[PDB]
RNA sequence: UGCUGUUUU
């Protein structure tokens, strides 16, 4: 059962690091508010209101233990273990031309998922395909999923590898895979 | 990053 706990804690790490990451934090009004009141410190009481974390755990001890063993070294834990924050060692990148051009060059468009596909289905599908930093499910005005996504890879190398892999499928369907540069 | 809408159409 120590095995299941370790796997649970990896997920908790990944989820919280996403929330405070480069691809969510700057567009996350609710998280931004909480981050201004203390020196970046946000209480665990408030973090467990985030739905994906909430399904993983509501136990403070499990979250604190997860982030202590994390290899990303993004999150710090307060002295009293009640609050977490993004390390002042990891500032948010200034959104420059260089930065956005660098993100664009490793961002990929994929179309051909079923419209009833969930984020968890897509994540499962992307597991062996390279380090992915963001998944954006493209939606209509009324919030129906189109069956296309934008994915941001860690490096152009890992994006290129993926884009150049021949006949990629989601179960049944052939996928259209394009650099976001090539999509309009 | 992105996406979205924006009548001094």
């Amino acid at each position: 059962d120590n095995e299941k706990m370790a796997a649970l804690e990896a997920k908790i790490c990944h989820q919280i690091e996403y929330y405070f990451g480069d691809f969510n934090l700057p567009r996350d009004k609710f998280l931004k508010e909480q981050i201004k009141l203390d020196e970046g410190w946000v209480p665990l009481e408030i973090m467990i209101k985030f739905n994906r974390l909430n399904r993983l755990t509501t136990d403070f001890n499990v979250i604190v233990e997860a982030l202590s063993k994390s290899k990303a070294e993004l999150m710090e834990i307060s002295e009293d273990k009640t609050k977490i924050r993004r390390s002042p060692s990891k500032p948010l990148p200034e959104v420059t031309d260089e930065y956005k051009n660098d993100v664009k060059n490793r961002s990929v468009y994929i179309k051909g998922f079923p419209t009833d596909a969930t984020l968890d289905d897509i994540k499962e599908w992307l597991e062996d395909k390279g380090q992915v930093l963001n998944i954006q499910m493209r939606r209509t005005l009324h919030k129906a999923f189109k069956g296309s996504i934008f994915v941001v890879f860690d490096s152009i190398e890992s994006a290129k590898k993926f884009v150049e892999t021949p006949g990629q499928k989601y179960k049944e369907t052939d996928l259209l895979i394009l650099f976001k540069d090539d999509y309009f």
